[PDB]
């Protein structure tokens, strides 16, 4: 059975409103409704793993997992095997896989991450599930963040602390947060951003939803413009948005929806907003193209419409050598030249670099780089031709150009990264130098540039 290079991905989000889902919900599987949906003619094509995030999940997870599978079951007559469960509150992610990929599946980690402090701890937060699909690993986060028009700002800190300190993957790779961490993550949920515009303007809003003209309120979507502005998920992806706003409808319809202040909603308006949303990142030059994007229209028990999205994933096998894993293949080798990283901090110490990447037996400490000045004020740290000469598990150039280094620069005085980014090994020669580029962040947040040029050798 030869192993996949291609796998197909479903995520689902979904705040249920505390109130059981209806009989049917195979529409949501299918990615039919509104927006970018999938063709008919895929309709019992199973993907090879759902990743289901739910937001007000008034469910044991016994209740959803049976709904769940005999839903996949219905449309696929493929029973799945739970790969994954994990539950903080009524923030749910379950993952299933078909059980040809079973024993292609390992590594498997749960966690979860509680917003806020004293008043603004208790419902929020987020769930993720990681694991490794053969040669590749797999990041999936589901967050509720906090609800309000006026609350961006507190939904950005929201983000940065689940990215600090969710804690799935591989913790080896200690410098490196959840989005370094994987080939491919997933970041959906009721993220909560608001399209904001005056209150006076909900009925406007409405009428644009009714013929459709979504461009226009886009504008205005609070994680766009914040995204736009560098302010939360730096480096992220998200489809174009084709579906109309899924929150706030009236319950058991979708004909209308309910903005107006009420006691139930703390005297405020709820104008129609995206608040259920998929985004990812990916590393460097790999495949991923997302299919389908979109809203179901048949699901009405809660005041949120469910919210699909589907991709192509590129992965990777298992790669055993006559050498490899065990010890190095002396045939390849990874050097970079001319390097240097530009930082945005105001600290003087000295820096070095760490490599760490799954094609080497461990990470990689460089010398120290030196320091000079920017002519704009920047700190820049020269590594010259300085920096260790790396030595790969593997040399194979089917292996080696599938793979990515890590980088993380370190405080000589603390140890601590003041920036992480990744360097793709996917280039266009061998035993060329030919310039890489990373930027580097730091608590996702943007601290640095990091440049130069490679040369890899591998075995051909
Ligand atoms: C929100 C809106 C627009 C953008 C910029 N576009 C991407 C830059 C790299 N490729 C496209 C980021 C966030
Ligand atoms: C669903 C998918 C994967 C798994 C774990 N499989 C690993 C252990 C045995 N071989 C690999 C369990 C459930």
């Amino acid at each position: 059975q030869p192993e996949p290079d291609m796998i197909t991905i479903f995520i689902g989000t979904w705040n249920m409103g505390n109130a059981p889902p209806p009989k049917k919900i195979t529409s949501w599987f299918l990615s039919k409704g509104q927006g970018k949906t999938r063709d008919d003619s895929a309709d019992y094509i199973p993907h090879d793993i759902y990743v289901i995030g739910t937001q007000e999940d008034p469910l044991s997870e016994k209740e959803w997992l049976e709904i769940l599978k005999h839903s996949l079951q219905e449309i696929t007559s493929v029973t799945f095997k739970t790969v994954a469960i994990h539950t903080l509150w009524n923030i749910r992610i379950v993952v299933l896989a078909k059980p040809e990929h079973e024993n292609r599946i390992s590594h498997i980690c749960t966690d979860n991450v509680k917003t806020g402090i004293a008043n603004t701890l208790g419902n929020k937060g987020a769930v993720g599930v990681s694991f490794m699909f053969n040669g590749t690993s797999l990041g999936f986060v589901n967050s509720h963040l906090t609800s309000g028009s006026e609350k961006k700002l507190r939904r950005n800190q929201n983000y940065m602390n689940i990215l600090r300190f969710l804690a799935l993957g591989d913790k080896k790779l200690s410098p490196f947060n959840i989005t370094h961490r994987f080939t491919h993550l997933f970041w959906f949920g009721d993220l909560n951003y608001r399209v904001d515009l005056p209150t006076w303007e909900a009925e406007t809003i409405i009428q644009k939803i009714k013929q459709q003209q979504y461009a226009d309120l886009l504008s205005h979507d609070q994680l766009l413009t914040e995204r736009r502005e560098q302010k939360v998920f730096l480096h992220f992806e998200e489809e174009e948005i084709t579906f109309a706003p899924t929150y706030r409808f009236e319950r058991l319809t979708r004909d209308k929806y309910a903005y107006t202040k009420q006691k139930a909603t703390g005297m405020k308006y709820n104008l129609p907003s995206w608040c259920d949303r998929v985004l990812w990142k990916s590393y460097p030059l790999v495949h991923v193209v997302c299919q389908s994007y979109g809203s179901t229209s048949d699901i009405m028990t809660s005041d949120h419409s469910p919210v699909f999205a589907t991709f192509e994933a590129g992965v990777t096998s298992q790669f055993v050598s006559k050498n490899g894993p065990g010890t190095v293949d002396s045939q390849g080798q990874i050097e970079f030249l001319r390097c240097y990283a530009t930082l945005k901090t105001k600290s003087q110490t000295k820096f070095y670099l760490e490599f760490h990447s799954s094609c080497l037996e461990s990470f990689v400490k460089s010398q120290e780089g030196e320091n000079e000045e920017g002519s704009e004020g920047e700190l820049v740290v020269k590594f010259g031709e300085t920096l260790p000469k790396l030595k790969p598990i593997i040399s194979d150039p089917e292996y080696l150009l599938d793979q990515h280094i890590l980088i993380s620069i370190k405080s000589s005085d603390s140890d601590e990264s003041y920036g992480e980014g990744c360097i793709a090994l996917r280039l266009e020669a061998t035993e060329t130098q030919l310039p890489i580029y990373t930027p580097l962040t730091h608590h996702g947040e943007l601290t640095g540039h990091f440049q130069g040029e490679i040369k890899l050798q591998t075995s051909q």
